[PDB]
């Protein structure tokens, strides 16, 4: 007997889940949360890292702008 009896084997046919393909598959059957409880987290990296990290960027920005501003260059 194998590891389940319900349907085939294992969690509808876990083998083409499975060995068909783990670089791209895996990931894209990883698509979003509510897989894992791990997902979590990862969305509060993710949002963590999406935060445009802001002191720098307004400096550079305003000094771009100025120099355009006071002058035809």
């Amino acid at each position: 007997c194998p590891e389940e009896i319900r349907d085939q084997l294992l969690d509808f046919h876990e083998d083409l889940m499975t060995h068909c393909g783990i670089e791209l598959d895996e990931d894209g059957s990883l698509d979003g949360s509510n897989d894992l409880t791990i997902r979590g987290r990862l969305l509060a990296l993710v949002e963590k890292v999406t935060y445009l990290k802001s002191s720098l960027q307004q400096l550079i920005s305003e000094t771009m702008v100025r120099w355009a501003q006071e002058s035809v260059i």
